[PDB]
């Protein structure tokens, strides 16, 4: 005997993720796939701008400083990995563009 065939759902769990966001940043996903088109798909970008579009504003920026030391840059070696970022701006982009239908 052999183990039956599973196909993954795994555009729903993104799509429901961009919908976090979407409750996240009080937005819809038509200013979500602008944000992300103004910031070229990062999403942390796009999630920062979606939010500090109007904010009570200042005279000025506030002081920073600190310690001398190393690069703090650590090994080079390591492994690649998806940066789920064109993931969420696929989905995103057909549920705007055509709501993830099977065709448009």
């Amino acid at each position: 005997s052999v183990s039956i065939l599973r196909s993954s759902v795994n555009h729903r769990e993104v799509d429901e993720a961009i919908d976090n966001i979407l409750r996240y940043t009080n937005s819809t996903e038509q200013q979500f796939l602008e944000a992300m088109e103004s910031t070229g798909g990062r999403v942390r970008i796009a999630i920062a701008k979606l939010l500090s579009k109007q904010t009570s504003g200042g005279s000025g920026g506030s002081k920073l400083g600190g310690s001398g030391g190393s690069r703090k840059d650590l090994s080079v070696k390591g492994m690649l990995y998806d940066s789920d970022s064109q993931q969420i701006l696929n989905r995103l982009r057909e549920r705007v563009s055509g709501s993830t239908a099977q065709s448009a």
